[PDB]
């Protein structure tokens, strides 16, 4: 999304990366925003729990704020790879372009990019591309991945150890639906594999995870 | 840029493209935004000289508003081609993504896409890509 928060978080991330203290004046100067504007925005981020102002008044991203900053930097750099590797955009405009793009590019497009690009280790500007492992390039909860139209997915985990109800244990074994098995999912959530279809119960639907 | 103005202009273009009359109520419904909100935004657009509210309370885009409406549709359609032809994004997600990208793509990227893509005549959805001539490509 085209967030001011995302802009702020990625900026804190960038400074830290450069070995710079996430001081508010550095953020403002970097974002060209004024001191009062950054404080107004930082105070808003603290309430959303994405940042915290350290002792030295430097800004520390909470785990959530950091996960977000990382996604944004991932999309940013993945965008730059597309821009130079495929599109061929003037190298002097690739960064400024990607600054907008990091805000609109979806996770799905990032995975396609990771598959279609030759090397996604670094950005054209020599910086490592973060969050790839979180992008998935374990899984997503079947119930969350469950669309009203049948889609094929690869079983990531069944969380058998966390289940209280085990009635569906043999049912999945008969349907040959195991870890690594490419099985269809939909939205009750019925997983289909080996031709057979297992209509998951609430507990398994929430727990079983599948990648893409 | 991610303008609401751009969102309104591209929506009027779309309606026109369907042979539908750009009525404030149709824009409201297409954008989901409320009637007052549309009236409020259309008012601002008029003042910027991008649209005029015609006799039948239909919205006519000034030549300026139409140049922009078209540029946006062009980036939209050029984006969709990149997503389907190169990136290989799921066809069922191409439009919504392009709906975001149309606001951020630059004219330099479009010219590059025009050069790198095999056919920029239509979008993956059969609609003709407008403004190519004005892009200078
Ligand atoms: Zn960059
Ligand atoms: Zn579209």
């Amino acid at each position: 999304l085209v967030d001011t928060t995302e802009m702020y978080l990625r900026t804190i991330y960038e400074l830290e990366e450069e070995g710079v203290t996430p001081l508010r004046a550095r953020i403002a100067e970097r974002l060209e925003q004024s001191g009062p504007t950054v404080s107004q925005t930082v105070a808003r981020m603290e309430r959303d729990g994405l940042v915290v102002v350290a002792s030295d008044r430097s800004l520390q991203m909470t785990p959530t704020g950091r996960t977000l900053a990382t996604a944004v930097m991932r999309k940013h750099r993945l965008a730059e790879r597309l821009l130079t590797d495929i599109i061929g955009l003037d190298i002097n405009k690739v960064h400024d372009e990607a600054c907008r793009w990091e805000h609109v590019m979806s996770d799905e497009v990032e995975r396609r990019l990771v598959k279609v690009l030759k090397d996604v280790s670094r950005s054209p500007f020599g910086n490592p591309i973060p969050g790839l492992d979180e992008l998935g390039v374990p899984g997503t909860r079947v119930i969350d991945a469950a669309t009203s139209m049948p889609r094929k997915v690869r079983i990531v985990q069944i969380n058998e150890i966390f289940q209280v109800e085990t009635d569906q244990f043999t049912q999945l074994l008969d349907a040959d639906i195991r870890v690594g098995s490419e099985v269809e999912i939909v939205d009750h959530i019925t997983l289909s594999h080996n031709g057979k279809d297992v209509e998951l119960l609430d507990d398994l639907a929430h727990t079983i995870r599948i990648e893409e």
